RNA sequence: CUAAGAAAUUCACGGCGGGCUUGAUGUCCGCGUCUACCUGGUUCACUGCCGUGUAGGC
């Protein structure tokens, strides 16, 4: 009822297995493949398949309802792959309920990039670009990694997914997606 | 209840100096070292509508 629909891809085992890699490539030809459909109305989920929280799943799920899904990458609308997935065919959703989220956070871990915003920003002096508050002290960090080199005019991102609040509490219709290529309130298992 | 039981050695010095080891020599001949490999599980990156304001953006 929220989004009734799912793929249960399940990424086979190949003797090249880097899994940021391999997640990399598969979430920027999603989207390539959701920028060239274009529309804010798609789901992206992850289920718990990351056993500790370090690693993450060697699975997906996306949700979007019959005409974005039928349209968008699936076995129309090319993947270019076909080989290292033989994944299967979506349908109709279970009734959970799990409360249903999941989110993007960012982190920053090279105080060079805030540093040189100060010089940018007012014409700041070395004494105090070097001690008016970076964060040299400490290095924040997040666990659950996936690589997502630049969809153009960059280099290699390093980007962090934390599943929401998974909490059996309740649920709600919420928007379709927040970011660009990530559902809000998703059904989870 | 110890062949027990005890015990101040103490003082100084000129080893001196001289010298031909000499000549000579043929190491001399060989040699199959092969064979196959994923550096990949990782580059926490230039920014900026940013909030320098530790959460905030592709």
């Amino acid at each position: 009822f929220t989004m009734d629909h799912y793929l249960d891809i399940r990424l086979r085992p190949d003797p090249e297995f880097p899994p940021a890699q391999l997640m990399s490539v598969l979430f920027g030809k999603l989207h390539q493949a959701l920028v060239a459909q274009g529309g804010d109305r798609i789901g992206v989920s992850f289920p718990d398949l990351d056993e500790s929280r370090s690693r993450l799943g060697e699975r997906l799920r996306i949700h979007a309802s019959a005409d974005d899904l039928r349209a968008l990458l699936a076995r129309p609308w090319l993947e270019g792959l076909r080989d290292h997935l033989q994944f299967g065919e979506p349908a109709v959703v279970p009734h959970p309920t799990p409360y249903r989220q999941v989110s993007r956070v960012q982190a920053k871990s090279n105080p060079e990039r805030l540093r040189r915003r100060l010089m940018r920003r007012h014409d700041l002096s070395e004494e105090e670009a070097r001690k008016r508050i970076p964060d040299t002290v400490a290095r924040a960090l997040d666990l659950p990694f996936v690589t997502l080199r630049s969809q153009s005019t960059g280099q290699h991102f390093r980007l962090f997914i934390r599943h929401g609040p998974l909490q059996v509490t309740a649920e709600e219709g919420g928007f379709t997606c927040y970011g660009l290529s990530k559902g809000g309130f998703v059904p989870w298992f």
